């Protein structure tokens, strides 16, 4: 409501720009901080996962896997 305090998990700096923010992982992030931690891919909107408190994208997700089934 009223009360609250904003921040950006990336850089840390607040995140405000007239209906501006990403919400994930129950945090916020920056349009071009959110990103892939792989290819460091824009997912300022699109799908993408949720590893080790990371980010991956779907193409990444996939990629990941290839390594090798075992331990998931
Ligand atoms: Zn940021
Ligand atoms: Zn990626």
């Amino acid at each position: 409501g009223s009360s609250g305090s904003s921040g950006c998990g990336g850089c840390g700096e607040d995140v405000v720009g007239d209906g501006a923010g990403v919400v994930a992982l129950d945090r916020v992030f920056h349009v071009g901080c959110f990103v892939c931690s792989t290819c460091r891919a824009q997912l300022r909107g699109q799908h993408f996962y949720a590893v080790e408190r990371r980010a991956y994208c779907e193409g990444c997700y996939v990629a990941t896997l290839e390594s090798g089934p075992s331990s998931g």
